[PDB]
């Protein structure tokens, strides 16, 4: 398995890592239908989603996703800073698929 | 895709922004029957329900619907800002669609 | 639907409002069989129970009892302000049926 | 219902009450099969268990048990003061039924 | 029954303890398919997993592996510092069966 997510990333096409090192500048959620989603941004203007589940996913990373709404989430209100994230970026906004957090 | 809040709340009939730009003033939840629902205000009177779910809502929105309510107790409990609110106004209290959380 | 908890309590029988405006003194839970329950105390002794899931509930409210014992855990260890509760007064300790926090 | 804590503990063979009246010093929680199960201790050196659930669990205990872990987790985190465990005392360490705390 | 992480950590094949006592200096999540893994390290570079949920857990397992998780994360964004974990030592990077947190 992977020891970090740059290594994580780069087993999937259509990624690439965003570096931010900084708190997260907004948080959006979503119950409307068919955008069940989240939306973070940074002070920089960068924008990032977590998609709302479809038949692009497999089984289990549907829990997983889920996880990632709630960590943004908690990220968001604590401040905490972000690190890096993986992402899709064959999709606008880009789409995360994994998330560092360190210092 | 919608790359913020209004971008999304647009995307749906009946619906409107809200700029709060405020904490929640209270909070309140209810497990009675057919009330199984939140409710926030905000100090200048406004006041937005999460609607129980319903046959309005598609399987997708369930779990999301539970998500918001989660979103909005932890919002209210660290007086976190809220900065917008996308609702449905063809429900009173007007219904929430979407938030989303800026500084 | 409901502005506030008044008018939601209003709409049951063998409701009433307690008002507090204080913090949860104490809060008690249990996962004994039969009992599994919480209890919460005000400093002037007043007791209030989430009841065990029964025969009274319906199956909408099963969820919304797991979230009232959510919230009245993370309200006490966050010491918010309960403004109201909704209880039903034919059970001993009184049964909860919806909360309102504010300042 | 009970009132309180002791009542409650009361209504089950071999059980006790431990008046813990402090925070917990030390919260262990396992994943590895047939373990799955959190341990507790205090600073006088008193431990307990959530047990794992079995064939002794009802099933309405099942969603308890998984509340009581975060009850407990949370609690060590916040260092939230522990009034009193109720624990079943057939069992080594003794297992928890309730707990409740107050400042 | 064990008291203790250690004697818990000693009833496995291919285990052992890590003692850290250090709060985690970097906490990383995935959703993307086949890694719905969480990684942290600690500053002196060890690193660990929790597992993608798998053919080697049984059952009972699974709410344990996304309780673990929640405890990591949740650990991570309050400092606190951990104690020692039980690994998996056949597994790059070790794989974590149970956690303690002390002091
Ligand atoms: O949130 C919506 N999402 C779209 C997804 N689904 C596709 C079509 O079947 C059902 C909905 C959606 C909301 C709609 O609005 C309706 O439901 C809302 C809650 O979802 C609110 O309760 C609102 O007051 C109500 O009018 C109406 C439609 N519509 O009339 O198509 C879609
Ligand atoms: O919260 C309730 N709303 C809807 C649930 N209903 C419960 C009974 O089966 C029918 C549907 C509701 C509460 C009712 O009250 C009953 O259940 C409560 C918990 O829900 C409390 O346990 C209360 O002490 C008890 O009398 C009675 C009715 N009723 O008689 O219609 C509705
Ligand atoms: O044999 C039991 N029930 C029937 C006896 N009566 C039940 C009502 O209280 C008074 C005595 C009985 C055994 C119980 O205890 C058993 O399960 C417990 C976990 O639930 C613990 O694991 C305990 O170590 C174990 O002996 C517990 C309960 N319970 O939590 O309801 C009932
Ligand atoms: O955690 C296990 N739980 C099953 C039950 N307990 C097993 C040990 O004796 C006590 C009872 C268990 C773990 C085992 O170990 C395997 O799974 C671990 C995760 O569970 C890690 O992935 C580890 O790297 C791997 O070797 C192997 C077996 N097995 O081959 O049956 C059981
Ligand atoms: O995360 C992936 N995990 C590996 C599992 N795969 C899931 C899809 O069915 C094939 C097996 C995976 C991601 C893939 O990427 C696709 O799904 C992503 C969300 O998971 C994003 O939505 C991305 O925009 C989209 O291209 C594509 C493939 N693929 O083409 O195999 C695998």
């Amino acid at each position: 398995t992977p020891q970090n997510i740059t290594d994580l990333c780069a087993e999937y096409h259509n990624t690439q890592i965003h570096t931010l090192n900084d708190k997260i500048f907004s948080y959006t959620e979503s119950l409307a239908g068919k955008r069940e989603m989240a939306i973070i941004t940074f002070k920089n203007g960068a924008t990032f989603q977590v998609e709302v589940p479809g038949s692009q996913h497999i089984d289990s990373q549907k829990k997983a996703i889920e996880r990632m709404k709630d960590t943004l989430r908690i990220a968001y209100l604590t401040e905490a800073k972000v690190e890096k994230l993986c992402v899709w970026n064959n999709k606008t906004p880009h789409a995360i698929a994994a998330i560092s957090m360190a210092n």
